[PDB]
């Protein structure tokens, strides 16, 4: 039983609804390939110049990606194509706001572009969050997915270069006894589309077996904004902050934020005002 794959332009309606039921889909041409490429152009320099994710100059080592992995976060500064284009997509607010309409406003956890060298082998099966928000996992079972995921494939995602395994419905799995490699499907992708997995999905990327290839993905996570990001854009500089649309600027923690209670009264709000009026920030400014 594959991963479901749908449309970025026609079923559009049913990708949250799918990924509800099984968990995980894919979504075909999520990204063009004229937006790929900017994207790989702009972020191929980070690439590069990043460090094994445990360097010894990082006072926040990340010692459990493996030193073949790459990880580059804070995408707003480095590529015009995240934070225009990416940020605002319309595909991705349809699927954000259709997925967390219960709890309300949500934002960017991480925006991180991972660059997996040749002969990197397969990550233990894993669900997202449990590294770096421990409260998740005090959730009722039926609670609604705080995060999402998209795995945007920049390279091309096969079976001998990695392609990440998932298993289909367990995120509803409350007992792991069936975890298992068997138990699981690949995601087939080519560049521009995207596996959506929500929090709960267990998967895991794969070994890559060539020797020879150097598979990249762009990953977004999509939480709530009631979950503190892993990544701040505090120093992000305030042109390039002031670029943004109105959306992004609250995507990436510049903005206050809502929720969905009745009688809201807001996050990140300086006595009654918001971030954005408080600061006299504009948006939609050039650089
Ligand atoms: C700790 N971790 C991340 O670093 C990470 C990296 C990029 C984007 C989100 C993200 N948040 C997580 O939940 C996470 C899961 C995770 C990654 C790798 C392995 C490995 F071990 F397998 F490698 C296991 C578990
Ligand atoms: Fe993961």
């Amino acid at each position: 039983s594959q991963i479901p794959r749908l449309s970025a332009i026609n079923d559009l309606h049913k990708i949250w609804p799918t990924v509800e039921e099984h968990g995980a889909a894919i979504i075909e041409s999520f990204l063009s390939l004229d937006i790929v490429r900017r994207l790989n152009e702009e972020v191929d320099p980070f690439v590069k110049i990043e460090p094994i994710p445990a360097a010894k100059t990082k006072d926040h080592p990340n010692h459990v990606l493996s030193t073949t992995t790459r990880l580059v976060n804070v995408l707003a500064p480095i590529s015009k194509a995240y934070r225009e284009d990416v940020l605002n997509s319309k595909v991705l607010h349809r699927i954000c706001s259709d997925a967390f309409h219960v709890y309300g406003d949500y934002w960017v956890l991480m925006g991180a572009v991972m660059e997996l060298a040749p002969s990197n082998p397969a990550q233990p099966l894993h669900r997202d969050m449990r590294f770096s928000h421990p409260i998740v996992e005090y959730l009722k079972p039926d609670a609604p997915a705080t995060s999402i995921n998209f795995l945007v494939a920049l390279s091309p995602f096969t079976a001998e270069n990695g392609a990440t395994h998932v298993i289909l419905g367990s995120h509803k799995w409350q007992n792991l006894s069936n975890v298992s490699m068997d138990a699981t499907v690949r995601a087939l992708m080519n560049p521009g589309d995207a596996l959506l997995i929500t929090d709960s999905t267990i998967h895991c990327g794969g070994a890559e077996t060539t020797g020879t290839e150097t598979r990249r993905l762009l990953t977004i996570t999509m939480g709530i904004s009631q979950l503190t990001p892993l990544e701040s854009n505090l120093a992000v500089p305030r042109p390039v902050i002031e670029s943004l649309t109105p959306l992004a600027q609250r995507l990436l923690g510049w903005a206050s934020q809502r929720s969905a209670a009745p009688r809201d009264i807001g996050l990140l709000t300086i006595r009654g005002n918001s971030i954005e009026k408080t600061m006299n920030l504009k948006a939609e400014q050039p650089l």
